[PDB]
């Protein structure tokens, strides 16, 4: 058993009110909805800064939290939802952007059951880079984990580093560079636990929230997602992309 | 209470019999061996390939320990010693390089009593990397730590990522670069149960055998030096600059 949170921030300065752009005859919104939906999740809830994302998701029939405060961190809002909600320790929160419309529903449930099965209060996704461009991107989150899938460390240095063939040519990359993905599983109790903690100097050397956690002797489970998932929404471009996606075009 | 375990490999191309090269009149491993005992070691033990050593080291009134196989690793080679004196499990070993005769005595203390404060079975040290020419210098090992010292990944790659700074300029660093430097302790029971494991595939991409340790889920404490140790001995020029310092030249 396990409950989806879908973040839905209404104020973008290149897609206003991002959450309720129409693709294919719904807002965008209630496409993350319907695959949190079939992923499996035991409740699904749009937790959104904004009343008419709240009227848009009640009409769809689905559970919507209006949040209170301008939330510093994406975890500090998924604290809210669970405080509102109630939710008990040993709840399984999945946090699925409300900005994914094409997430595969499979990821939903492969975090959550990863996380499920796990030592960790935590668990995470990845998927292959195939392009040197990317594993020297330092935009790339790279990741590397350990034999039982917990992250050893995530970086935007290009990890693990290919001593051999990066001496003779750095044009080209083996099999083993992972992109670290940003959908995530919690107990709901290392929520509460979490939020207490300051911020660490580490993490704003990388610029990567994730460090926190592995600096305060945290683990993160991490596995290769069953399916990559699309690129999210930002741009009109990226809108039109995923209009296309659901128009066969 | 700790064990001073010092390899002394005869063989060097550069430096042939490098162990019993002169250095201001005592043999150079003399001089580590000196050095371990100034740490507060119980034991002291070279481990030597080759008679003129063992007879060096009698001589100066040490413990030796002649090896029978031309040892695919250094870990390996200390199993043997480990097993030829019957070391109990939990007895700390640190593992002395007999080519760094001016190896500071409170480094080879340090690493074996936080050994013994930690919850690791393996403890090694680091060094503070001030210049960007090291830092981005695969050569040089790098390493990022959590709260309690225990080692996140170790990598000849750049970490941790300096992600705003380097995005101006990569000819400045600022003051969070480790460098990891080759000295361990280790529980003996430690040495016991890592001999069996398979290489890992991890520690081949980066030619790290550290990683083999936190691949198959084991910690490692890490900590900054107490001294700064001089480099090593393996050209003549090294050993002209050992001997220099010997004779406050």
């Amino acid at each position: 058993s396990f409950i989806a949170i879908i973040p839905a921030r209404y104020a973008s300065t290149r897609l206003p009110g991002k959450p309720l752009a129409d693709i294919a005859g719904k807002p965008m919104v209630v496409h993350v909805m319907e695959r949190a939906l079939a992923s499996g999740a035991d409740r699904v809830i749009v937790a959104t800064d904004h009343p008419d994302v709240v009227k848009a998701v009640e009409a769809a029939g689905g559970e919507v939290c209006l949040t209170r405060a301008d939330h510093q961190s994406g975890t500090e809002r998924l604290a809210e939802v669970i405080e509102h909600y109630g939710f008990a320790d040993d709840d399984i929160i999945v946090n699925v952007q409300g900005d994914e419309p094409l997430v595969p529903p499979v990821i939903i449930r492969q975090v959550a059951d990863n996380l499920a099965a796990c030592s960790a209060g935590m668990a995470t996704l990845a998927v292959p880079i195939a392009s040197s461009e990317e594993a020297f991107n330092p935009n790339a989150v790279k990741v590397v984990m350990d034999a039982q899938g917990y992250a050893l460390y995530f970086s935007r240095a290009t990890i693990p580093w290919e001593r051999e063939r990066f001496a003779q040519s750095k044009e080209t990359i083996g099999d083993c560079f992972l992109r670290h993905i940003g959908i995530y599983a919690y107990r709901a109790g290392f929520i509460r636990r979490y939020v207490n903690w300051a911020p660490s100097q580490l993490e704003q050397i990388e610029l990567l929230e994730q460090l926190r956690v592995l600096w305060y002797g945290e683990k993160i489970h991490v596995a290769v997602a069953k399916a990559v998932p699309a690129v999210g929404v930002d741009t009109q471009s990226d809108l039109d992309r995923v209009r296309a996606i659901m128009l066969n075009q």
